[PDB]
Order: C-alpha cells, then sequence, then structure tokens
DNA sequence: TATCCTAACCAAAAGATGATTTGATTGAAGGGCTTAAAATAGGTGTGACAGTAACCGCTCGCTTCGGCAG
C-alpha cells in the first residue's frame, strides 16, 4: 500500500523515473518552480559544527 | 460592537534533535586445504593398442524397322 507512493510508477530495479517530457522541459525552459523546491530544511547544530569544520 | 493581530501562551500539524533498538556488518575461530620431498605396500579399469567394420558452337559414327526385291 505505502509502494504507490510518489512517483507513481517507479523503475524495480533501479528505481528511476521516466526521461523528461515535452511539457516538463518548456516548463524548464519557461522557469516554472515545482512544488518540491520550497522543502527547506533548517541547520541543526551538528550540521552548524559540521560546516565549521569544513 | 464583528472582527482580527500574534506580544505570551494552549492545541495540533510539521519540523527538528538526541537516546535507544533492531537490521546489518564483520573479527576471529571451527575448519580443512596447498606443493615439496621420501616411502613401502598394494587393488583394477581403462585406455591405448590393434584389427576388421560399416556406412556413407560445330561436324562425323552408329543403330533400327520397314518398302520394295527375290
Amino acid at each position: 500500500m505505502g509502494h504507490f507512493m510518489k512517483p507513481y510508477f517507479k523503475d524495480k530495479v533501479t528505481g528511476v523515473g521516466p526521461p523528461a517530457n515535452e511539457d516538463t522541459r518548456e516548463k524548464a525552459a519557461q522557469g516554472i518552480k515545482a512544488f518540491e523546491e520550497l522543502l527547506v530544511t533548517k541547520w541543526k547544530n551538528w550540521e552548524k559544527a559540521l560546516l565549521r569544520k569544513s
């Protein structure tokens, strides 16, 4: 039941999705953002320490 | 007033933060090798041997069966 989450159809061997389609390619040319770009992760103190070390 | 903001705080979604439990990895040991040699004692199967075996474009010569001969 939980295996049908997005992408709905995923490659069974590799998990890859289909290649870029016409509509998506034209959208990317037009520079329209997607709903997956708004996912932003807060900085954990662990992450801050790692970046200081880096 | 009807309604709201969102300072500081309560109920819930989500978003996150470290301690703990379970899926997963492996370090070391059971184990069971190696050729290298030297040796007596052995069993036979088998794989050469060998044999037959079998299966798999132009121009002459030569011939016959009747139509008159005898």
